[PDB]
């Protein structure tokens, strides 16, 4: 029993981080094998933020350039090279404890653990989603770049993201492990606004099935709803758009459960109108997002 | 900027996880130098435990099994000696924790971890942990530098859901047994220095609206205190805050001044820090770490 935000075990992560110097700037990357991957903005100076010419700056770096720490060992940079936002570093040795791994872009809605780190070094672990409007909500301070995000599935570790910036709303943008962004974002100190956020309906469905599952019913009702209907209602608390594959991927939760899924939607849709009046559901007073109808079915049943 | 539910980084304490297997019961054992922790329920449990031979505790290690050389029982936790010493041991300590204190669960299921989340040591020592069947023997730790304090072994779940275990010299916290009988959680109650830090944190985090131009004493303070079931603040609270009040400018009582008119009034609608009810499980010295960057 019980429902926590839960993080994967980052062991197999924090072997893997290593501090990267260029010039002025240090922050994290990433060692598998004989590479190392971190953001390319490791080689902007204060007059490459507004309009930085990655290909241009890249030419003009030798390896030596290129300080990579990995615990009390500097690791000897053998070549590099650039892929999107991502500068990828040879090294001339390989890192020994790296594990077996998935490089995996994921879509909005879908959470990871991410493992915030300064210097190269492991400051903390915690559970994160990718919002719709492709900004996650962490907790990240300055030299947190180069930390990433991930899932664990068996023993392999599925990279999904690595950390860029900050936008100016005190949420982040970042990369998947072949450098593309996730959302509209450039790696560039130009103005950008994250797009107007909403709340991951399926996630919110999901977690009230694992609220049941934990044995809470006091939001169950009994109505149903038809899947426009909702979408209808949903959209006007700026909740994401329910498609037929959510209520496909929620068939499990609703055959342990005994709950139809238009059946859970309108609680979803009753819980908006009237809010909890006083109560909570799994030691929440708001209705949470952040957990995959995969996550409640990992945590909940194993 | 951001504030989440922060864990310890587990790989110290993951590679510390192994199986024990006694008879038809499997859990998880925290192998350290050469002696593997686990609950003594795997086996009057001196009668029980004097009839067990070395070789009736199968202790897995990744894929290679252990040779179990010998046993004992330090209060409620059983303590397998093996032939070999762990490898990956880090530096660590026993260190019993108090109610309100917080750490990190590694929780796992065969001795192959699963997952890590923060918790608090509730004021009624049960932890609102997530845990299955299968989860007992993991553990609870907090790190400082690069020496893991281990701090929780997990035991059982309670009839309302919540957890409870031992340090790891075998003393439950709380009034628990490890019998199958059923007990009960006493009434819990809120960790009033861990919500001024959250407060703070908030306030770090550029969420001001609770903050108001009042403040209290102390008495007053506790006396509304009680009456919210929140746990008394104590002047070593007040100092522990100290810190924090100095970074922000809003002295420890002008803090209690707002989370009393939080307590009388509520939210009305809004949020802090993405929550919409006072968060009780960061301590101060969890919000100077999230907030400062600490490594390990
Ligand atoms: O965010 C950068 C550095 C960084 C890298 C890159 Cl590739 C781009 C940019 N920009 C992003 C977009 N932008 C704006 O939209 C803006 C801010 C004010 C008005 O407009 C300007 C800066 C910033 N680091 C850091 C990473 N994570 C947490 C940090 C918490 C504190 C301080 C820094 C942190
Ligand atoms: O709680 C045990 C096993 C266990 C060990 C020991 Cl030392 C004692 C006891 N009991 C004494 C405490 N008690 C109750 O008060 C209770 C619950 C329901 C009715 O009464 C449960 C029986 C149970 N394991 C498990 C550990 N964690 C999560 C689990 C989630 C599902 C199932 C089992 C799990
Ligand atoms: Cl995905």
């Amino acid at each position: 029993s019980g429902f926590r935000k839960m993080a994967f075990p980052s062991g197999k992560v924090e072997g893997c981080m290593v501090q990267v110097t260029c010039g002025t700037t240090t922050l994290n990357g990433l060692w598998l094998d004989d590479v190392v991957y971190c953001p390319r903005h490791v080689i902007c100076t204060s007059e490459d933020m507004l309009n930085p010419n990655y290909e241009d700056l890249l030419i003009r770096k030798s390896n030596h350039n290129f300080l990579v720490q990995a615990g009390n060992v500097q690791l000897r940079v053998i070549g590099h090279s650039m892929q999107n936002c991502v500068l990828k570093l040879k090294v001339d040795t390989a890192n020994p404890k790296t594990p077996k791994y998935k490089f995996v872009r994921i879509q909005p809605g879908q959470t990871f653990s991410v493992l915030a780190c300064y210097n190269g070094s492991p400051s903390g672990v915690y559970q994160c989603a990718m919002r719709p409007n492709f900004t996650i909500k962490g907790s990240f301070l300055n030299g947190s770049c180069g930390s990433v995000g991930f899932n664990i599935d068996y023993d392999c570790v599925s990279f999904c993201y690595m950390h860029h910036m900050e936008l100016p709303t005190g949420v982040h943008a970042g990369t998947d492990l072949e450098g593309n962004f996730y959302g509209p974002f450039v790696d560039r100190q130009t103005a950008q606004a994250a797009g107007t956020d909403t709340t991951i309906t399926v996630n919110v469905l999901a977690w009230l099935y694992a609220a049941v599952i934990n044995g809470d019913r006091w939001f169950l009702n009994r109505f149903t709803t038809t899947l426009n209907d909702f979408n209808l209602v949903a959209m006007k608390y700026n909740y994401e758009p329910l498609t037929q594959d959510h209520v496909d991927i929620l068939g499990p939760l609703s055959a342990q459960t005994g709950i139809a899924v238009l059946d859970m939607c309108a609680s979803l849709k009753e819980l908006l109108q009237n809010g909890m009046n006083g109560r909570t559901i799994l030691g929440s007073a708001l209705l949470e997002d952040e957990f995959t109808p995969f996550d409640v079915v990992r945590q909940c049943s194993g």
